[PDB]
């Protein structure tokens, strides 16, 4: 009976697809970001632009001097094969913008964790352009290594990002 | 046997529908709203009009000056493909109405999170008209970005709404 | 074999009915009622008449002045397609009766939440007549909106009822 | 094969009976009873006679003046279609017996909650006769309403019983 | 095929027996016994003789005057259709023995709860003879009723036993 | 098909054996032993010899005068039809050995709980011989009864063992 | 159909192997070792050599005089039929090495628990040679018995090991 | 029917693969690392290079003198047959680099736990070269044994690594 075999095959297809979707839904991609502000002035949040994923918290409005920013991101809920990729911008009291990019990809056999920090002149909101500038420029690997560079404008950066799918990023901005 | 194949196909259909309804019922759409009142006077609640969804709390009767409003909304219980969309109104002591709209849709490949704040002359209750004015005017995206505008009548607004299906919205109204 | 097909169909019927009855039993209809008494005298409970549903608490015997009544209702246990509909009466010290109606229906595509408050001359127990008077008169919608009216006899009402199947109602009676 | 069809039908019958017995065993009928004693003297327990059901507590030996009796009853354990129906007796210090009846039936489309209180001359134990006198006399409905009557011998009663299958009963006996 | 039908029937038999044995194993028969000693002297435990069942505690060695005995019994573990039936004996300081019998049967449509208290001259250990004397004499029903009698030797008893399969017994021995 | 019937019968056999082994592994046999030492001197542990079962605690090294020994035993883990049977020895300061035997069998329709206490001249370790001397001599039944005897050497014993598969034994040794 | 019978048999084989591997994985073999040091000097850990199994703790670096060593071992994770067998060595301040062997086998119908303690001249690391010397010499049984011997060099040992698969070992080394 | 047998075999294959992937995902490989710094100066983290696995913590930025480093590593999430293998580097205040390697493999019948510590001239980041130098040089086995060596530059090392798949490593660096 053709119909009986079709029903058996459709049932097997249903079981396999159910398992596959459950597996895809259990994949975890998220990041916890901490940034120390020793720049000498308050930071004012502009926006976070998520190329992939979303967040369960609002971008904290202010980061006073000698205080820390706590932020986080995660992939979209469900069996969707995307990660947590974003760039966010804080307007500094010195009159320039601190842009921070992270990328925690879904497919780890084509991509890796990446991150970068840059200073943009004036007031600059995070968007796809800023994310492309940070990601396709010279970003750091999320390689469990500490990295240091002069940001310019009398500011320097020191930070690290882990290599895990549930990533941690720690950065200090100093003057 | 035709009847046996019909019964097998019906059993498979029942399994598939049970799975689909369970997944539809597991979709989460909700919003938590905080509004700081620095206008210089008490706010008196008028009403919340839900275009979609409902709420587990009553609209707080009063918001005193320098205090905050806590409110929330959620989608309807069950496998129903709708979100949490509403506009609510607070009569301010200055004699005008603060109207706030949020939209957290169900289907995110056609819609996005949106929100807006406006002041209406006199005492004005939230209804479908207020929701349409806010949503089909010039609303902000729930895009994880802070936005500021002059509300008029000596009042200004600064706020943010996240992009998640479980959204957070934070607004401060200031004079 | 006719008997074998009958057994297979009966088994499928049993599975479907089991699921349907479980789903019907999971539907939740309940209400939490709070009423502030600022009338200037004690209220004495008469009775609550439930058109639909029941309650897990006794109608509180007294509500002193400046105190609040806490009451609740819910639908009947099991896969029964009814809601929580009632009218209850408190004898006020002024010599008249405060009647309160709520309706939280089961089927939300034919009915909505409704509520009302009225004052009846003398001592009047809640019954089907009082429920019909409140429900088929000019009741308020449970629309997440605050409503105000003069009850008469030097008393006024201000209250709100939410639109959810698990509803909250808040009322204040004032003089 | 006749035997194979008999075995299939027997398996279906066993599944259906298992389901039915589980549901019958999940039905809950019970009552929690509180009685305030303001008669001016101690009450001494005589006995509780359960027409249906049983109890997890002993009838409290004494109820001193200005104290309260806490008692309870429940239906029999298992898939048995019976409720919690009883009459219990307390010998009052005045020399007469306070008899209290409650009925929380199993089948609510033939029966309802009922209760009553009476005083019997002298010392009188609860039995089937007392239960029949209270139940087939003029009992109150467990209808969420407060009721008052003069018990005689200088005593009066005020009480209420809820309409739920998990019932609450509150009575005060006063002089 | 005869063998295939035999395997199908044996599988159904195994399922039915598994369910029946589980149900039999879930039946609960136990008793909690409290006895107040106001006799004027210490009691010294002799033994408890269990006609049915066993216990999870040792018979307390002594019961001083104005103190209480706490004891318990239960049916045997597993799908065995027996109850908790025992008689236990305490040697009183006056030189005679207090024997106490309880019976909590398994099959409640042939038996009921029963209990009794007696005083035996001298030192008398509990055995089958004592249990038969108490059970087949004039025992009290576990009927939720308080009972009183003169034990003799200047001692009297007042006690009660509930009618449940998880029974409570409370007795006071007084002089 | 012979092979298909063999496979069906083997599957049924595997199910039955799995159930039987699970039930056998759920049988509980254990004992908790307390021994009060009022002999006037310290006891020094020699050894415990387990005819059946084992223990989760070490034999306490010393039991000082007026202190108590806590010990325990249990049946072997798994679906093995054996109980907790042992004899253990404490060398008393008076120069003789206190030997204690307990038996909590697996199969209760052939065996019963038994226990005994004896004093052996000099220093004597527990072994199969000591266990046989105590068990096949004149042991007490674990029958929920207190028993007393003169141990000799100026020492006497009073103790009790319960009849349960999870047994409790309490002994006091006195001088 | 040969293929269908092969598939049915392979499925049964899979079920049986899954159960067997789960059973093997639940077998527990572990040991907790405590050693009191009353030798008069500090012990310095050298190494533990595991003939079978592993450990979740590091060999404690030092055991000061009048302090205790806490160590543990266990069998390898998974359905592997091996136990917890080891010898470990502590260099004593007197210039010689304390070697301790334990064996907790997997298969208890061919092996038993064993243990021993020895002193080796000089500094001697634990290895297969030391384990063979202790295990194939004259080791003590883990028989729930206390054992005493003169270790030499002015030192003596007193200890005990239980007979369980989850074993406890207590040893004191004294001078 | 060829298609029916193919579907049955595919269903069995899917069950077997599901079981195998679940078991592979349950394998646990991780390491917890503690390093005491008694060198006389602060350590500054450079980086950790993971040949296999990843980590849930960032490499601690600094290790002050007389303080300890806490670090950890684990295998990649999912049914991937790899372990936790890494080398990490701390720049010491003396001007040289402390490099530490650990290896906790997945397949224990081809590999074993290994570890090593070395000092490299100047500032030297961990990479594949450092890992190869440590692992294919003369590393210590994670064999539950303490090991000591002179690191040079006036520094010495003493440490231990356990043999478990959930490994612990303790090292002290001293001057
Ligand atoms: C049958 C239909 C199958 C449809 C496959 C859908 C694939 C979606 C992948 C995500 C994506 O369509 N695009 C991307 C999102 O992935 P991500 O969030 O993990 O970030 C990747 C790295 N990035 C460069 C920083 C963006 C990504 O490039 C995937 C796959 C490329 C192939
Ligand atoms: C076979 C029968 C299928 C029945 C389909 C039911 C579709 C219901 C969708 C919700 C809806 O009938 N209408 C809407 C409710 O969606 P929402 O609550 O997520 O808000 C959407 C955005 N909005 C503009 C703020 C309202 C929505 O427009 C859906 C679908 C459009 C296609
Ligand atoms: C096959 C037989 C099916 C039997 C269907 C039983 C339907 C019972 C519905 C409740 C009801 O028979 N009658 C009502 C109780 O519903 P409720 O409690 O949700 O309140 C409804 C609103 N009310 C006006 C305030 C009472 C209701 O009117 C339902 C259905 C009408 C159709
Ligand atoms: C096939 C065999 C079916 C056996 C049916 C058993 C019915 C038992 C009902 C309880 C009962 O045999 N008799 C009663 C016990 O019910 P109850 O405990 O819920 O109390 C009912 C009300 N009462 C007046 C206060 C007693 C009751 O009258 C039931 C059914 C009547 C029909
Ligand atoms: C097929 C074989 C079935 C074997 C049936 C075994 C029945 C055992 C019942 C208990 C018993 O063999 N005998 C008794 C133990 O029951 P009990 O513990 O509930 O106490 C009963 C009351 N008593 C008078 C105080 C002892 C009882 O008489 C049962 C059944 C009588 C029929
Ligand atoms: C088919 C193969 C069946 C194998 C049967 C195994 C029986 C093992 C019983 C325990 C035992 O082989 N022997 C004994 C251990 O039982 P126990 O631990 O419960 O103690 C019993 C009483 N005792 C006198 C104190 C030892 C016992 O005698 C069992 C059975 C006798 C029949
Ligand atoms: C089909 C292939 C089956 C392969 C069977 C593998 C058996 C492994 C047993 C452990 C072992 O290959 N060898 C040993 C490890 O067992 P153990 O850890 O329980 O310690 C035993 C006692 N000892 C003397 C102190 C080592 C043991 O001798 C087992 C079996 C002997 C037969
Ligand atoms: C059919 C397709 C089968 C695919 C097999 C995949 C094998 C992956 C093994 C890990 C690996 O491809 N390579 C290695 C990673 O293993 P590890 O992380 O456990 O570390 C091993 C030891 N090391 C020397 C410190 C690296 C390892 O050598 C495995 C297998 C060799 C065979
Ligand atoms: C072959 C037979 C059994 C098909 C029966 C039609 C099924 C597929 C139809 C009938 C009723 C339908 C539902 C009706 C209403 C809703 C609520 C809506 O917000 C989302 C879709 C959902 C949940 C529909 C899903 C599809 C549905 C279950
Ligand atoms: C076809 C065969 C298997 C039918 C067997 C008859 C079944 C349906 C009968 C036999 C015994 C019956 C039970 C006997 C006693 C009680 C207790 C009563 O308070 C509620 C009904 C209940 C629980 C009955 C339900 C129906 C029942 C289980
Ligand atoms: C067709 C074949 C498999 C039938 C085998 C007979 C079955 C039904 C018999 C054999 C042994 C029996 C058990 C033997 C002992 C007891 C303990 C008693 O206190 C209650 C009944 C109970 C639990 C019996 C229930 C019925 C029983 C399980
Ligand atoms: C038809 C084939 C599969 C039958 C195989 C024989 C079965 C029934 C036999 C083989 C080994 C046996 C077990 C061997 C040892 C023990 C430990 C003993 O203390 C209780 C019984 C128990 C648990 C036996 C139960 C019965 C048993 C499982
Ligand atoms: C008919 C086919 C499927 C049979 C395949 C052979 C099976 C029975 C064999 C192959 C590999 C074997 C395992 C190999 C290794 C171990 C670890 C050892 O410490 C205990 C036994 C155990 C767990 C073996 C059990 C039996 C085993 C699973
Ligand atoms: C008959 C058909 C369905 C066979 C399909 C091939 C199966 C057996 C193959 C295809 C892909 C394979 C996997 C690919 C990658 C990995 C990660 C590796 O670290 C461990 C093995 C594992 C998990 C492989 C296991 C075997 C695997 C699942």
């Amino acid at each position: 009976a053709l119909a009986g075999t079709i029903i058996a095959g459709a049932s097997l297809t249903f079981q396999v697809l159910d398992k596959v979707l459950e597996e895809l839904g259990k994949v975890s991609r998220k990041i916890a970001v901490g940034i120390d502000n020793e720049s000498g002035g308050t930071w004012t949040a502009l926006n976070a632009y998520f190329r992939s994923g979303t967040t369960d918290v609002i971008l904290p409005e202010f980061v006073p001097n000698t205080k820390a920013l706590l932020y986080s991101g995660r992939k979209d809920t469900g069996p969707v094969a995307t990660g947590a990729v974003a760039a966010f911008a804080y307007y500094m009291s010195s009159g320039n913008t601190l842009g921070v990019m992270f990328s925690v990809p879904f497919d780890y056999n084509w991509y890796s964790n990446w991150w970068d920090v840059k200073i943009y002149s004036g007031k600059r909101r995070a968007d796809q352009g800023m994310y492309e500038d940070l990601y396709y420029g010279n970003p750091y690997r999320g390689d469990n290594g500490w990295h240091e560079k002069n940001l310019g404008y009398g500011l320097r950066m020191k930070g690290i990002m882990t290599s895990a799918g549930e990533a941690k990023m720690q950065i200090k901005i100093s003057r």
